[PDB]
């Protein structure tokens, strides 16, 4: 973990209220695991039918989930959780509605997060069910 | 270590250039140990001749060291290190020149920082030496 990326992540995680449920020790683990990325408007982040090995948190800007009736997800939202939970391919294509700042979490670290915080794990599980059905 | 105080310290620490010399592991150590406090304009932070068991880093505003020819210390500066280095009482009264935002580091944590960072330990010693007499 490089200093620059580490320090920058603290500013970025502040835009994701969900992480307010994590104590200091857990926050550090997550900050060390998260990867920051900026995606230009229009780019495809997750493509329907493809294998998924990571999930994302929106920091700034918004993404569009290409469901029959598209769903725009904004700052603080997360996506790409379904493939990690179910093991199934991406359920829908997600693209940048506007230029978007994201924080990504690989599967191994997603598992760590869920075990470190059962409450956050429940939010992921229930939200995925809402989206699934 | 309060969750709120912990997350709040990251942006406060960013205002102190000295800490740019610290890596992730040590940054977490200092963020956990530092105590944030605001001091109103004119108030005494440490009084000459009094025992000292902590030092301070200025985040916002400025303080005034009451040496024969007063010395102003603005954002990023530190003071109160001499009592920690020498074991002697405060060498001068330091007061808030304007309302000031500070980060306090207790003796035990100051020792930890010096062990964790030889470069910073040297800066403290050299600075204290230069300021003394
Ligand atoms: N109905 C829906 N509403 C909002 N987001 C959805 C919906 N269906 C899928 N998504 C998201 O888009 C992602 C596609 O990848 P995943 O299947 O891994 O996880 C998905 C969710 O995060
Ligand atoms: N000449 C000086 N210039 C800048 N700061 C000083 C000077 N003399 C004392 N100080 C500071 O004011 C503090 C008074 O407390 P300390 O003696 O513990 O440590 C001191 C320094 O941080
Ligand atoms: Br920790
Ligand atoms: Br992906
Ligand atoms: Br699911
Ligand atoms: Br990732
Ligand atoms: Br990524
Ligand atoms: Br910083
Ligand atoms: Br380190
Ligand atoms: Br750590
Ligand atoms: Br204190
Ligand atoms: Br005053
Ligand atoms: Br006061
Ligand atoms: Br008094
Ligand atoms: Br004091
Ligand atoms: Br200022
Ligand atoms: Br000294
Ligand atoms: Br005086």
């Amino acid at each position: 973990v490089r200093r620059g990326d580490f320090v920058r992540n603290w500013q970025l995680v502040a835009a994701v209220p969900l992480f307010q449920k994590l104590g200091p020790a857990v926050l550090v683990e997550i900050v060390r695991a998260l990867r920051a990325r900026t995606v230009p408007a229009g780019a495809v982040i997750c493509r329907i039918g493809e294998p998924g090995d990571r999930m994302f948190f929106v920091v700034e800007g918004s993404v569009s989930v290409a469901t029959p009736n598209p769903v725009e997800l904004g700052p603080g939202a997360f996506f790409g959780e379904m493939a990690l939970i179910s093991g199934e391919p991406r359920s829908a294509t997600v693209s940048a509605a506007t230029t978007v700042s994201l924080l990504s979490l690989h599967s191994a670290d997603f598992q760590m997060l869920c075990s470190s915080s059962p409450e956050i794990a429940e939010i992921f599980r229930k939200t995925a069910l809402e989206r699934r059905g």
